[PDB]
């Protein structure tokens, strides 16, 4: 039997695992060490969670290696790996209310959105990839013939083997799902590190894999310190790939560590400063609605949020009046209250960073139109904010808030290429967008924008079939889509002579 | 007008550029510095070659950058880019004897082999990749629809931008062309660092890009020091991809610097210790021919040369006897002479290295059945060598020689799984092969071998359409085939709502 | 409520629909016309079944058209259409014991096989294709830019629309599943025509689509005379694709009909005379079992069965001696009994042709080693048959039997192209096989065989991922695999200038 | 030596073969039968051309079948096949002035346009398809494993064999180039039947294949009666694929014949009546330019000609007036005059049909704004024509004219779905267009149009990489694009057990 932290909320009896998941069992960390996970709604401790040690990482991994090399996962039909992954998806759906509640407690996700998206997309993610398992194909290739002889050349797609994935705290389960589904669809086994601040949906997902019959060893979760577990996953000789989403500096270190050990393959999503250009000839109310969302969605803790809105001169003031009208209507509150629109930031230290951030924006000269402060109520809520008169040299033009702060700039009537470089000046390139009703503009603007995603007349419109990843200092590699699969596959060439 | 080093050799008149190619002109390095390049057939100094300085690397990068962003190459149709690359290939052909002659002098490549393979394949590459330009396609993806609205999602494959590629010395022009043709075809610009010890066909090549009409600044070439130029390209914040083939420790470092600067994408080809497994049921005469070749091809300076031969008990002795018989017959000598089937080694330091290498095999217990020493003639020639009684723990069973040293162990009659396991006991994984007439062992062994390429009843049969790359510590990324392009393209997702 | 035929048998209580399925409701045919369906184990009348007339064909088409054009199926996400098909597969799984049993009474399929294979594969078929729904992608293409402007070119894969599929009687549910599942996955709607002699499992399937939530009109089934429904569907101006499996004469007329109406798309799969070539170096006992199965599986009623076995002189006599011993251990009997392994032929008329066929086999000079006659018992059973001494010019060497008739020819030891030649001297070309331990023989033999599928050391090894169709007069077009989707999709090219 | 018709014209001495081209040699038809080919600039006989008889067809097929089965074309590497086809484009380039004059003579194509587009695009198509040869690739597929044994499934893509292709007269060289290039690229051989009224460029083409090194018998050409040649090819037992482009009645008959003989494969491109919908928010003047071209290009002799312009009510009259302004500026005359805009129709009988068509438009109530007549001068000119007040039931609203006839209908402001019905109420569906500055209608009208090509803010912008073909009664199959290659290839699934 599994030890749970029981807790009655949202009409529910939650049963939450709080330990390391290694080898298909929940165990305490070495020397029973633990740490506190914190509910951002009121500041309380939710419980104590195991704190992984170097020798626990070694066990997660030995188990991942054994499951891959000798266990069932590596011996069964691609189609059957499909079945299992599609079953895990049914289980996740059977437990959806419970997972969205846990994600609301653990991470401050407004409960309606945690159902429809955090958990909703998690489920689509496994179901999509399960589809791929028996549809991953190699090639036969018509090479030159060694006459008087004959040659056949074919390629076999194979799994890379044991993989370490490190997940961010903005959407704990969904991001777990994005990287894990693809990784396992390709026939790998995995050691997962959820962020230190958000371990709970990972741990419950762990248990679901048991409920789903996924073979002992295939999934191993290690909550705890990022630089203890992330570091060792990178150095380890039996790990062949690291998937990393997170901060830039930590990214660089990770790739560096991958290089120094065994030249493991590495993915990196290091956030962004995504531009959104809004011309005069767009549909303005809709630009307001979608503009607001491009910033405020999931309390701005969103690696592709619009980090700079460039609004055409002649509609700028009208756009700002309208955004202010609508911001006053958002309902800030507890994530479990059904009428809540805008919930807490994820943890305390981020709320501090948000405060410091808008302090500095005011200092350096920008115009603060609303918000900027902690909301006066318990927990870690932050007021939806709007800056105008942002000039390209300001820190709030260069830096990623990861919070609900709308940073607006003007550009001149009909002045396309100039606004284009302003928008391209960054060393990020994770996403971008443009609103206009003119087709020429839209097409042209999407060619020139130096970002991995261009949204046209919509925003935050990701999908499990559509690949996701940045250019430049946002990193490289994709999550979601056929393309995702390639990070977790290796290609073998086989050339016969006969 | 271009300065040349003129030489009457091989019934032609080589006219060799010897300088830096930067932005369309041959120029001297900073401070007019130069180094000598040496002819391995006689020990003499072919000529003086510019020695590239940090400020030159930067000038080469700035010109690659201008050409990508504001040059014609970035404006022209994909079809016309293809045209230009087919032209280049025609020019290369028109100069085939000169290029193979240059390569004979600079690298010691036997002229016939050079003409057929080094240059032949080179020309095939540019031809192959030429036809890819206007067939590089993206996708349209049926995403869930934001009803009542509609969504179109598509992808654009786009060039990554300024690239830097670092070429080894074993097939100077060929290796250059494997990497450049793919890079160029995807629409990038390039800065190429050929090995210090082999700069010559790379500068001739550069002159040819001029004959071909490749716009100024698309190709730039920088002979010089490996660390000086490699390190600078790795750090430069305008470079976005490194392609690298070379030694383990250098590669790791390259990958490190890529991480610590701007998360530039990277590729690593790091050689191997490739196992070749020979079963008593193969055609034995053919196995001696192909087996010998698997080692001695291009005097062993070959990244997928067979590092270890495992030969079945029942035929081990008859197999050795026959190899020895056939080695006696090889004419070693001047690469320019028609009779010659074995050139000198590339350079002096690699020859001394092969000498230490075989002493070391003897000290540790392996039988030295022939060769082992420098051939007593001018230049840097090495004896085709054969070792037997080689135990799994020996240094020469683990380390990559890069020379003509066939290294043979036995295995037990019947013992399939056992041998696979010893063949897989390396942290290399570049290539492998199996000889046998049995369909069942061939398919099974090819599954179980842990390497990027598996040759079945042939060896060294690469082709411009078949992807080439390692697993484990041989690195990652592919040269050749369609897969090679994915290394030099990026995917932008455009998602419209309407 | 639905009118059933109830039947207690095999320890279940069968509930079998028996009417036209049209617009999601079972209805009687024009003027209440009916015909009888005969149990082949005993010749009795299972029941009356509706007899579709012309006005019914139009009603079914008119329903499919409305459901494609205005109903949910043409409006939902590709992703969700996936879910409906995975759901249909789970419903078929839930009624699996019952479907196997209807297939036993209706088609004389041995129960244990009907369950593992007819039903089994049918489930995989819907699971596999449900997978494709949202992995069906078009392209983005790099056309020449109309300077000084820009062009964008993409392709959208769209459904074809209303399809008619005509299903054979050999594996009724399975072959329905084959063509239906791909058709639906691509977003089409369908009118299905099962074989006059095997309507039952189709009609029960029609009911299960109700349980799965498939919108009304998407599936429609019309039992009846093949030549009336078949005729009308292929004439109808609102049907845009016929998928057909059946005989040459009928297939031909159908294609002719598609042309004279509205130039509908067609696929044709017209049977086979598949050569199996058995080499002396093969594993003789496996060769015998796989040989047995190659002819006897599903009492030979199988478009891909080995209709000639060529055996190498040195092992011919020993092969026949063994085949005969095995033929003799075959238990013949009621498909419902656990220990039966050779059930009755599908229907009387077919049984009669099998009789006529061996009459001519004997008349024309072939040695009849065993069987070749109706088993004396009731219903329609036929005796496992083996002919040896078959000469190329003979009727039984040219015409497909589609019964359990093994037809053997010698070929001279070591004569490969000569037998290849004989194996290819047919206007069929649907499948083939070679048994041999020689990789070289195996690979060469598979190049040279003029056939849609080549098996190597196995036979009847179809898989839902592996495309299935013939060359020459056996047809064109694939079932199964990614290739299947192509027969049911159109490609639209969109070219913008901007 | 070949027999020429020598003509000094357009500063050149043309050398025009006039014989049948069978097996690499030009020859008279059976009993030397000939027919004349008429210059439509002045109605003069150009010269007499051989007239293919049945025996002749058979000879050509046999020469193709021999070349495919046993000749060089069949044994070479796909890469070497690529090369020859590239050489073929080069020879055509060197002859490009000559071919364009020949086409100006035989087809009345304006010389400037024959050079740039008729011949230019031909040159492109060969170049395009040459690149595809060594890049046509099969699959390796993850099927379920027959445990404890193992399985390998792969697909080989192979040629179909002898093809027959029937070429229309409107762009004789170009159309021939379209089908022949992909056909040859895929590995097959061919009998090409040019239009009876336009043999000359096809025959000049055949000479060129000689110069190019195409093996004797890969390309066979048979000028003469359409019924005689095309009908024989369709029934021939040794032909395996027909590619047909022309008229609906002849197309239907062709498909029928493929069915009746051996179920050979068939493509049909059967013309269009393609709608071009112009919205009031377009650029008015670009619309009048692109609009005029959409109809008048190549004298209206164009399968994707805009057969109806639907102009939004509010901009109609301004549009019709501007169009009249511009039609009066078009210069009419000799195809060799370098300032000609509009040349003669292709032949008398078509001129005569243009005349009748226009009478009929007026008779049924449409408004003749200009033209609708033979231009009085020698040869077969027809006036550029504008019709207005066209209504949905009229004959000229339904029938394809294939002449230079603008047929305009108004449509009510701010309806969109209602103009789509009108644009879709034809049984043609080859092409279509939308002019609009508004992205939302553009993307939506592109989905909704039932045609194989949608131009958006441009027209007639085909391209060798972009697939061309029809839906509904326009036929099926593609020319141009990767997807054309699959009309000419078959797939072999090969399945191992081991």
């Amino acid at each position: 039997v599994i030890n749970y932290v029981e807790k009655a909320v949202n009409k529910l009896t939650l049963q939450m695992p709080y330990q390391l998941f290694i080898g298909g069992e929940f165990v305490d960390a070495e020397g029973s060490k633990t740490y506190n996970t914190i509910n951002p709604t009121d500041g309380s401790v939710i419980c104590q969670v195991s704190l992984a040690q170097v020798s626990d990482v070694d066990k997660a991994v030995a188990a991942a290696k054994e499951a891959f090399e000798n266990g069932l996962w590596g011996k069964i039909n691609a189609r059957d790996r499909g079945r299992l992954l599609y079953r895990l998806a049914d289980v996740m759906e059977q437990h959806q209310e419970e997972l969205a509640t846990i994600e609301a407690l653990d991470a401050g996700a407004v409960y309606t959105l945690a159902l429809k998206t955090h958990v909703g997309m998690s489920i689509q993610t496994f179901r999509y990839f399960a589809g791929w398992c028996d549809k991953i194909q190699g090639a036969t290739i018509p090479i030159n013939q060694a006459r008087p002889n004959r040659n056949l050349t074919l390629t076999k797609k194979e799994p890379v083997g044991v993989c370490g994935i490190v997940i961010p705290w903005n959407y704990p389960l969904m991001m777990l799902s994005w990287k894990t589904a693809a990784c396992l669809a390709a026939g790998n086994t995995v050691v997962i590190k959820p962020a230190q601040v958000t371990p709970l949906t990972a741990l419950k997902f762990a248990e679901l894999t048991l409920k789903a019959g996924i073979p002992k060893g295939v999934v191993n979760i290690l909550p705890g310190s990022g630089s203890l577990v992330g570091q060792r996953l990178s150095d380890h000789p039996d790990v062949r790939k690291i998937g990393f989403t997170g901060s830039t500096e930590v990214g660089k270190h990770i790739m560096k560590s991958c290089a120094l050990s065994n030249v493991k393959k590495v993915s990196l999503e290091l956030g962004g400063k995504s531009p959104l250009i809004i011309f005069a000839d767009c549909d303005l109310n809709k630009a307001v609605q979608m503009g607001m969302s491009s910033v405020f969605f999931n309390k701005g803790e969103n690696a592709i949020a619009a980090g700079r809105l460039f609004v055409e001169e002649s509609i700028h003031n009208q756009f700002v009046q309208k955004v202010v009208e609508e911001v006053e209507k958002m309902k800030i509150g507890n994530p479990l209250e059904r009428d809540t629109n805008h919930g807490p930031q994820n943890h305390e230290a981020h709320l501090r960073k948000l405060v410091e951030y808008c302090q500095r924006g005011v200092k350096e000269g920008a115009t603060l139109v609303c918000g900027g402060n902690q909301v006066p109520r318990p927990g870690f809520f932050f007021q939806p904010t709007v800056f105008t008169d942002v000039e390209d040299h300001m820190y709030i033009a260069k830096e990623e808030s990861f919070g609900p702060i709308m940073i607006i700039s003007r550009f001149a009537d009909g002045d396309v290429d100039a606004v284009l470089s302003r928008a391209n000046a960054t060393e990020f390139g994770l996403a971008s967008g443009v609103f206009t009703r003119d087709i020429n503009k839209a097409l042209y603007v999407s060619d020139k924008l130096q970002a991995g995603t261009v949204f046209i007349n919509t925003y935050n419109k990701t999908d499990v079939a559509a690949p996701f990843g940045g250019f430049k200092q946002s990193g490289f590699g994709k999550d979601l889509g056929e393309a995702a699969l390639n990070e977790y596959l290796r290609i073998k060439t086989v050339t016969f002579e006969y």
